[PDB]
């Protein structure tokens, strides 16, 4: 019959979609009146829908984030230090074409690592490629890469992504093979694609967190060449909404 | 808007002929008010001959096929030793289902090579993996492989073909060597893929070709335990030719 | 100053005989007032013709020709077999378009290895590659490519050119090895480029001279596919000329 | 195979029936040469320090 072969052609062109969204269009259709060019429109609208929903949950397999999170779920009113316009600024993501490299800096517990997940999770939506690790994660993979005789690969796969995220970097100190690690990851993406990163430390900690005062200053130099810092204070979030549960 | 659209959407499915086909189909049910179910069995049936055209055409260039031959174009008259109906069970490729090997022998210019092509571009376009080699050939690139570590990989893109048709085993004698490469490849398809082969020496005289009268055994054993030879003999094709155009 | 960066130019642009064209059609154009397109003209066409003539006599240098000889110096008449018409018809190089190998039979002293070096002549100046070897060489040659492991370069180097004239086959008994290297030789170029070949024996005798009847019916078969043979008698040149010395 | 069921050979070896295939450098051929020869064979293993050395320490001592 028909039904049964146009099933098994979609689904040889790996379009269970195409076989789903021509019964739906096929039926509004049959109950209005859609020029055949205009019923095409929606099969291949559900399609695309469909596709790029598949091609989003790909990508964040593929993507390590810690946790989804929206720009939108970020309440400035809580928050009267941010701006909502170099925030948007952001969201826009001019920065990237700019080779602009994002640092949160602050107390823990405002909530810089939101910002820095919504802005990875609209780049990944956009399409641009995003990776998220944390600081001692990253130095685990790359120490074990370069015992293993991998690093060319580790180094390679984590400076062709677009966006890279580092995490909890000042939390844990860093000796000085992690601090040229670090540095050979930043020289790679120097002037390539933008990092964000979010920190507790100010930069002059970064001396003592690495273990060499003039590693922390050339990392710095390269990272703060073309960057954007947002030295964001306020009330830790965490406490807060622990206190409005208490009361 | 609408059409530029629906072409991001066909190039994002990876079907550009799919865009330009649905414009014709589209154009064809509005000038005869085709049903849409009829509208998409069409742009399916388009798309999906396309594809199978270029998935053979690929096939085929993965494929080291010397030349392109059918068995259209041969003669059943002049050699009156073949059968058509033994060539057309061969066509059947009841021999795939069957694990039968299939070897020709007989002397030179018989054309047994262009039965066991036509055999392997058959074997292809209905999605067999069909992979050509000579002897030659092959002793050579089991001995490159054996010298550069990749045995494994050469020995597995020899048996995972469904058809493996080495030809030109005779015409150059082998050495021991040679013959345990051989009779590594026989081995390994030993009862996992039929194999095709073209020769002009009798199995006796594989002893001396081989050089080495039990590896010759063994290996005779091992292809004739399930195969089907076809012993043509007669006017070579070559002289044939060459007397019709003096004439 | 002028003259000097015009030599340094010509010489840059790797055109000495460029600058020494325009040394002489400037003065040419002074004393005519030429016009520019025609003194252009002229010095790419004297550029051109140089080094075309050199790049043939390069050409002639690599080929292994022992000596120039032209079919113009060369007398039909003193040879009746031979038919102007046919020879001229072999001159067109007709055959390279239609992969006709040549052959010419028949005792010594015609001259029949003087058509073969005149074709190859023709071939080198009309572009068309030809390598000269004589039969014995050529074995010599392939054992050592064998022997050393470089099989595949000489297999390359003597099968690349378009055209191999090879000589002196049948004075010399050719053991079964050399009949597998004179095999390989003729199946790499059974229908890839056309074998020009002289000889004092008839096929029948091939069979005796390799040491083997199948191979030298399977190389008879791939040589004489494709072919025009030309099977020379009478008397020697050698021995006319001897007789005209003595009176 | 001359010698095969036609009469007795006596050898002595010190590698297992395995290591002929790398002995001989032809695993097939190793491999007929030991069916035919034990389809009529009596093994002994024997095992032991080797006397010309113990013969050794004795005249040492
Ligand atoms: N505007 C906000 N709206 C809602 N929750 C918020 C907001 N800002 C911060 N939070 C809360 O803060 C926590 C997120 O902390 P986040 O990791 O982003 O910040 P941080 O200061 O980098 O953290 P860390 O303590 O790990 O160093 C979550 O509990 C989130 O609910
Ligand atoms: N019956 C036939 N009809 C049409 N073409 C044929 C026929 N037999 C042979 N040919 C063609 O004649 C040419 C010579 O045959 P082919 O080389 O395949 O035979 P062969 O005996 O295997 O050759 P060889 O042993 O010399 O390599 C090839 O183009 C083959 O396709
Ligand atoms: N028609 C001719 N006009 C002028 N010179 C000729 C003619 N025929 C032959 N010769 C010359 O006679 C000599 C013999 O020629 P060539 O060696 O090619 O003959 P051949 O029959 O192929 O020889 P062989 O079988 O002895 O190797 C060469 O110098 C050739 O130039
Ligand atoms: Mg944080
Ligand atoms: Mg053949
Ligand atoms: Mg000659």
């Amino acid at each position: 019959n028909m039904k049964e072969r146009i099933h098994e052609y979609c689904h040889r062109l790996h379009l269970p979609v195409m076989a789903e969204r021509w019964s739906a269009m096929a039926e509004y259709a049959s109950t209005h009146n859609i020029s055949y060019s205009e019923f095409l429109f929606r099969l291949l609208e559900a399609e695309i829908v469909e596709k790029q929903a598949r091609s989003i949950q790909t990508l964040i397999k593929l993507s390590k984030l810690p946790y989804r999170k929206t720009i939108d779920t970020f309440d400035f009113t809580a928050q009267p230090s941010v701006d909502e316009r170099r925030i948007r600024e952001l969201l826009t993501l001019s920065f990237i074409d700019r080779k602009e490299n994002i640092l949160f800096l602050g107390p823990p517990g405002i909530g810089k690592t939101h910002l820095a997940i919504s802005i990875g999770m609209e780049a990944i939506a956009r399409g641009y490629k995003t990776y998220f690790i944390t600081a001692h994660d990253l130095v685990n993979q790359l120490r074990r890469a370069d015992q293993e005789g991998k690093l060319e690969k580790k180094l390679r796969v984590f400076v062709k992504p677009t966006v890279l995220i580092i995490d909890q970097m000042g939390y844990l100190k860093l000796d000085p093979n992690s601090a040229h690690y670090l540095f050979q990851v930043i020289a790679r993406r120097y002037e390539h694609a933008p990092i964000i990163l979010t920190s507790n430390k100010s930069f002059g900690e970064w001396g003592e967190i690495v273990g060499d005062s003039v590693l922390a200053t050339a990392m710095l130099d390269r990272l703060l060449h073309h960057s954007i810092i947002f030295n964001l204070k306020g009330e830790s979030y965490r406490l807060r909404e622990k206190r409005l549960q208490e009361e």
